[PDB]
């Protein structure tokens, strides 16, 4: 397993445009589009994203080249966030999986906010920041996919997702 992987089993792939779990214009693994409301604002995005006209629906090549440049995009926001970085770096290989997974889901600055988990995660006080990462509107919006990444933080392996 890797965190492309497991990025694939917590978003899906759809070929044509959806709301995500929050109801924002969303295609592909997980690529946001727009928060507006409005379907041609996602369009016009979508468009913009792929440089053709596609009329809400691409390809899967398509779909997984938002998504590579996705999971390079969370990698360098963690890299270039002086909160994260330092956690990160602190980290084994697959826990930082985990903290791709969170980036991606929720922003670098949604992340950044969860001060005390990040803190306890540097210790490796795993048990305890798995209790603090689930006392989150993030937690309790998302649950079953909260507690696999959640899992992975606490035990260091990939039980969640075999
Ligand atoms: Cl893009
Ligand atoms: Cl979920």
């Amino acid at each position: 397993m890797n965190i492309f992987e497991m990025l694939r089993i917590d978003e899906g792939l759809r070929l044509k445009i959806y709301k995500d779990t929050e109801g924002y214009y969303t295609i592909g693994i997980g690529h946001l589009l727009t928060k507006s409301p409005s379907l041609n604002a996602a369009k016009s995005e979508l468009d913009k994203a792929i440089g053709r006209n596609t009329n809400g629906v691409i390809t899967k090549d398509e779909a997984e080249k938002l998504f590579n440049q996705d999971v390079d995009a969370a990698v360098r926001g963690i890299l270039r966030n002086a909160k994260l970085k330092p956690v990160y770096d602190s980290l084994d290989a697959v826990r930082r999986a985990a903290a791709i997974n969170m980036v991606f889901q929720m922003g670098e600055t949604g992340v950044a906010g969860f001060t005390n988990s990040l803190r306890m995660l540097q210790q490796k006080r795993w048990d305890e920041a798995a209790v603090n990462l689930a006392k989150s509107r993030w937690y309790n919006q998302t649950p079953n996919r909260a507690k696999r990444v959640i899992t992975t933080f606490r035990t260091g392996t990939w039980d969640a997702y075999k």
